[PDB]
């Protein structure tokens, strides 16, 4: 079946190990728990809306190492096309060495690896599975050249293009902002990308208005418990979403699955309001925040009140 | 076909090598320049440089059922080890070393022993074929110490020769490892800890080298870096120092575990030569080691080396 949703970005493996204290300048450590973990921004949005139903393609860059057929294999698991993941013997698939002590402080070591190798050829190669989406995600890990090409051909195509600036980058290019129909980001990425400070839902549509004037159709801020904040080019006055208080066990990759379910969306429900779909998105995100483990805490479809699938 | 003369009981462990410009600090989110992922654990790292050098090898360990488990099975047999007795468990994951290094060398290590902690005493006793016909078990620190003393003592029961790496040391070893070693095998770090002591010299390692064989090894040999080694023996207790030729050092990671594979090699293979013998090859074979990157990678293959280091007494 044609893919609706296509996703340009990352995958990394989270390499992570628990020890009573940290080690210090050359100090071996014993630890007590090793896991391995499926992330990177981009496959986590793929992720989550495949597990709502829609077709996807993940097209990215991995090893031809063990990491990289594990990955790949993760993807089939999840029913994401994986016809535009690359391996490559140039490098490793990108690892992300995380140690944690019993206090909960940590080390982490991102080494992006595969990803960044992803590039124009791999894409243009792609070019057919990028004109036939519905939506085109996007993120900032792997090279911002390619993520501006991606954007590119999903705009010559007439594709809806769904920019997620993240990590955020200082002096980011001003046609991301010119190619992006939604443009998706946390309270600290628009510090970064704006100067501001955002300690409030008010200072968001602040640092939302700003990015919106640099040529963002849609603005969206997310804001942790606080749901999100919204602007539109047509609708330029901040609209903020509360999401109902829940018991957060584990939040992380909370953006990305957030994310995920927007494209899904977007993809699917097009005639949905724009407040409606965010609604259902935080909603989503807001399940994936009360069980552990980043990508194994994305709910399906079948595990989710019908509601968020009907129109209504 | 032909019968394993060295029997290795102990640990595979992956390394997971990330380098960085400099080491985080607590809290720190940091981006490294190159990951790499290879082969470790002392037991397989020593069972490789035997294998290498021409040993007929088995490898008795356990690892996961996941693929770093299956990676490894992989390594040993492209090394020409038998994994007869390399199991595979469901209940942990394969041991992992997660290692970051700066721009200088220097390292942070954390080691997580998984699988190598599960490997027990059923899964000895079905190596008693294999332990009965060795001629050399080595064994070092990285499974439970209750595995590798058991290791031990079958291969006293059965006449075979004991080569113990008591690596990682720990303060307070069980008497027992030192009387059911035939060759005991350690570096400075390591006896310092094991006797109490400073070991700052060739002089302060003999001293050192001689409270250990006090407690009942048969040989004592405490490694020295660039210095070489240090042997004494009951028969011989005066410390014999062996130097060796500076070389420039690419990286010594792992060098120990070459030279204690080497010598498994000639207890198992040139039993007729002497122990002073022994330790100029082993020594050398270990310098090799030192002038390439990567462990196990670094580990040299006999046909590359001089054949002077394979004639007989
Ligand atoms: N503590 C929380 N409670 C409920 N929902 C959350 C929480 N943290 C994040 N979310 C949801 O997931 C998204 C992730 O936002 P952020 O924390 O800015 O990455 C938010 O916009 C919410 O939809
Ligand atoms: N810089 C070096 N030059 C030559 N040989 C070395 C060097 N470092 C380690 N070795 C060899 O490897 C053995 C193990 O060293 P150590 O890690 O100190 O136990 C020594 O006994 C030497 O045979
Ligand atoms: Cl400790
Ligand atoms: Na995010
Ligand atoms: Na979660
Ligand atoms: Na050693
Ligand atoms: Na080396």
């Amino acid at each position: 079946e044609v893919a609706a949703v296509v996703v340009v970005g990352s995958c990394m493996t989270d390499l992570v190990s628990l020890t009573s204290r940290l080690p210090k300048t050359g100090e071996t450590i014993h630890g007590h728990k090793f896991f391995i973990g499926f992330g990177g921004k981009g496959a986590n949005q793929c992720v989550q809306a495949a597990r709502l139903g829609a077709m996807t393609s993940m097209v990215c860059k991995v090893g031809k190492d063990s990491f990289g057929n594990d990955y790949i294999e993760n993807l089939k698991q999840n029913d994401i096309s994986t016809e535009f993941t690359y391996q490559t013997k140039d490098a490793a698939t990108g690892t992300a060495s995380i140690i944690v002590n019993n206090e909960g402080q940590n080390i982490i070591v991102i080494v992006a690896g595969a990803n960044l190798l992803l590039n124009t050829e791999d894409l243009r190669a792609a070019a057919n599975v990028i004109s036939r989406a519905k939506v085109m995600v996007c993120q900032l890990e792997i090279t911002p050249a390619t993520s501006l090409e991606a954007l590119t051909m999903a705009r010559r195509s007439g594709v809806k293009t769904l920019f997620n600036p993240a990590p955020a980058i200082a002096d980011l290019d001003p046609q991301f902002y010119t190619l992006s129909d939604v443009f998706c980001c946390n309270e600290s990425e628009a510090e970064i990308l704006t100067g501001l400070t955002v300690g409030s839902a008010a200072d968001a549509g602040e640092a939302a208005l700003v990015l919106l004037k640099r040529g963002c159709q849609v603005v969206i801020i997310t804001l942790g418990a606080e749901g999100c904040v919204v602007l539109s080019q047509t609708e330029p006055e901040p609209k903020h979403i509360p999401t109902e208080k829940v018991k957060a066990v584990d939040t992380t990759g909370a953006g990305d699955s957030f994310v995920g379910a927007l494209a899904f969306y977007l993809a699917y429900y097009p005639n949905l309001s724009l407040e409606d779909m965010l609604n259902r998105s935080n909603f989503i995100a807001a399940v994936s925040v009360q069980a552990a483990g980043t990508q194994s805490s994305y709910p399906y479809k079948k595990d989710l009140p019908l509601t968020l699938f009907l129109e209504h």
